């Protein structure tokens, strides 16, 4: 039996929370696409190419993980790649509303794609990317929250 | 790659919500144990044997689902059955607290068992077993909420 | 156009929160039944007759409010009284889950009965009956939380 | 006894969720104004005139519903129209905070206007307008979520 | 300036979460009473004397912490001890409702006593005493969740 | 024993909710800095100097409160001022997520700074600054929500 899962997000940038979730998804499913949405209208700090390069560095040890950027409808991209499982995180109760909305919308768009949720380790659940960037903008130490090469890119982006 | 998942609960009795979640788990994983906890101290309405018999009737069409009752530590039962994935439902934000507590406890008890969460269909998410029993006690129609043989057993239990 | 609303609860005992909600419902609808469920299996402190007598004293100034005790299915009682609107309170986010479950169940039981929700005044929203009783058991002052005759009955019940 | 209710919102555009709530309000109250706030500072996709025209098409079968655009304080508009009831939706727990804030503010602005809340059908509760627009921008099917003429206008707005 | 804080609870038994909160309160305030409510009607597993003895062992290194059992109204006990600050934990969003209710009730009972809240370390926030006892009843390892002497007493209580 | 607390925020502008929290913090701690973040990237309505002047007027009666504007990392500012306690508000469950994220981030940035939370009076808990500004923009009365001199400045800012 073969599961092809998609882990979609803007990953701007990939964090230690994302790394925990993709590592766990990697262990459970045959193949995982870490799918990075262009999200142009959402004004990312890093370009799609920069985000893809960071995610590849961070997920390199995971054999059955593939990083792909995409600009289309997520449901269309999943269909294209024959994915049948969408994996998303729930850091705390507050994440539930939007995951429920997305999962219901995706149910309409691609009835065969099942959404499943993982709760990140307690080490990473409080991590908000906006707050990490805010701390970085003020020169605060963000090394615990991001992979090494991500910390390096973020600091460079802000210097 | 082979996933053996456990879907544990008291299932007192199995509802259309449980049926939706086990059917979806059945489609995703190689094998699913629908594991019914004795839960003696939690005072179930149906005996363990009655609950196992109902769950077998309701899950009979699902080839790769096995129904087993258990009285021990859930983590010990999973280890015994070489399960590596625990599947649980999240009906709404309110279910998150207890799933987060259980998942963290289970992480300590069996570090290799991953917990994953499914959100039931909008058709069934509002279903509370206590409220279904309350309605049944007052002679109200509960046919939409439970499989046919479960409705039959519940009505008999209450007549 | 004529609205007959039902405001159902265990009212064990009626509080200043209930009084605020029934007073507001009284102002909006043609007629309001303040319907007191027997709720025998839920072990009320006050008998149904005691609860009905307290609610009558407290709602006496409200011309178009009628207090009735009932032991059947709430939906059946509403049908019996030709009620088309069920009014319930939401004190805070935490009350939402159970109101959503009840409203969906009631939708199945009586499709024509509409449930509508009021948020109690900030003066009363934090009031929990269990906590008021707990404070009363320890001789603490509960006069702000209950109508005068209710405070009198509760104190007598506990002396 | 006569209830004039106001159902205020930005309605950008009116959705099947709004239609469900206004239809239910229509059944309960003598008259309903579906009041569309200009909300200029909130940058709507559709002009006020476009939104009013869509809401009129969608609410045409409801005899006692009137659609009006307004740019002033909602409380002032309600006073102007002698409305005594404000109806708003609660899709899930997450909507509670803002409704509680608005209702308290409106209590100060117009003490006689009562706010009352309806929970939309399970068919529509997960619908977020931002997410529907996002799906539409990517060419995904949004026909289940919006009335036919709204789907038509949205698609045209985005082509 | 001198702060005498009270940290009240049933402490049945004291956990590593309680220890974290009392240690932090100890660092901030001049004196802390760790106040153990008899809570007879709430059916504790450990007697008041057993709970007091466990809390004394666990808080012994904290110079300015005093452990006292009490059976009266918490507000009366605080007044008796001239406490002006009540410290309580918030493990997650789900704890907020009851703390808000208690704090408002305590405001009425003793207007000069201020309630203040601490969030436990991420190491301990998921710990539920009921779930720890449930795991202990089934022979599971609970050593990470309770101080050593508490683990010893609990195991003995259950053997 | 000496507590130096910091109460940080954008205070754009200071509200009666902030005044309640700082007054309570003033009563509990030896010294309180009401610290106003420049928050340039968050586009405040009032300049930092305007916000500092308003906060000084409103906190003038509080002997042990000092108002200071700052543009750096909050943790760095606290270290600079030898603060050991950070005080923040929790108006309702909805505020918990962001306070938990901030508190965890601040734990990493300055391990010795303890965060503690106060719940504002029921009089002020529903107050949202964005909604007060929205009401002010439409000429509605906001006098209950802001100190007198703040109402004066806001009205002038909007005329
Ligand atoms: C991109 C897409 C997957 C959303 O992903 P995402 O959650 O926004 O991406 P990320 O996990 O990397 O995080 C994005 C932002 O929202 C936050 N976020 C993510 N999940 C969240 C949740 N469930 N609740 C609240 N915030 C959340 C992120 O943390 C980040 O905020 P931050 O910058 O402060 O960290 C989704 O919109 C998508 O499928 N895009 C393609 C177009 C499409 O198909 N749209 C319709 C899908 S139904
Ligand atoms: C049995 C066990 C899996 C819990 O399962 P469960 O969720 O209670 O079983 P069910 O899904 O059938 O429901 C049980 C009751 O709690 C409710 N419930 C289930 N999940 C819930 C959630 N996350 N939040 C709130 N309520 C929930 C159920 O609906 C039911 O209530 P109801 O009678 O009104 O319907 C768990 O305690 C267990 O693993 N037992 C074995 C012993 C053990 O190992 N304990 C330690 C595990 S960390
Ligand atoms: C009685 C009935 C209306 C529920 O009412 P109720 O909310 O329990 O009655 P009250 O408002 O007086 O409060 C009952 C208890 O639950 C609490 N409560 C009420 N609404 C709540 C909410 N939505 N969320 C959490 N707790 C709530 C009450 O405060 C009280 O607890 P307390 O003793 O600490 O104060 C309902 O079960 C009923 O319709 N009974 C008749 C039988 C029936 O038809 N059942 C099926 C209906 S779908
Ligand atoms: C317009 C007004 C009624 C708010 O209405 P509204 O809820 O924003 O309008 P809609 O229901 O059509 O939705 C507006 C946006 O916020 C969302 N929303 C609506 N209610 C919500 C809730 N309670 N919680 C979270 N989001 C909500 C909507 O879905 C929409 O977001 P989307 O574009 O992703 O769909 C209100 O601000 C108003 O009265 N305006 C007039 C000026 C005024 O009087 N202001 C002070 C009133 S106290
Ligand atoms: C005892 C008293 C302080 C409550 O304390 P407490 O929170 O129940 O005591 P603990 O922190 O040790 O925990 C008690 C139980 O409720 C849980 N709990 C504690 N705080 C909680 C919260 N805010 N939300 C949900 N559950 C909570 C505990 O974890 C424990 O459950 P568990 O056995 O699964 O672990 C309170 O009722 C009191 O002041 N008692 C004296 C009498 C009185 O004055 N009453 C009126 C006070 S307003
Ligand atoms: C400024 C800082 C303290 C945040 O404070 P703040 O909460 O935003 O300031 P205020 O209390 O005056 O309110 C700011 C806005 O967010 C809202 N808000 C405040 N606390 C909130 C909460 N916990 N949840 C949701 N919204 C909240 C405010 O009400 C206001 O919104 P409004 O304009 O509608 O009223 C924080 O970002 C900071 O420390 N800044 C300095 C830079 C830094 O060190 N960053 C990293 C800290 S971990």
């Amino acid at each position: 039996m073969i599961t092809k899962a998609i882990y979609p997000g803007t990953f701007d940038p990939i964090t230690n929370g994302h790394l925990d979730l993709v590592t766990r998804a990697s262990a459970m499913f045959s193949h995982v696409i870490l799918a990075i949405a262009d999200s142009s209208s959402k004004k990312p700090m890093f370009t799609l190419d920069e985000r893809v390069a960071l995610a590849k560095k961070v997920t390199a040890p995971l054999k059955n993980v593939e990083v792909l950027g995409f600009s289309e409808l997520m449901a269309e991209f999943a269909k294209k790649h024959n994915a049948n499982i969408l994996v998303r995180g729930l850091r705390s109760v507050s994440d539930f509303e939007y995951e429920w909305q997305l999962a219901n919308m995706n149910r309409h768009l691609m009835p065969k794609l099942e959404s499943v949720f993982l709760i990140p380790s307690e080490k990473w659940s409080f991590i908000s990317s906006s707050l990490v960037k805010e701390v970085a903008r003020h020169g605060g130490d963000i090394t615990p929250f991001l992979p090494k090469p991500v910390t390096k890119a973020l600091l460079a982006k802000l210097a």
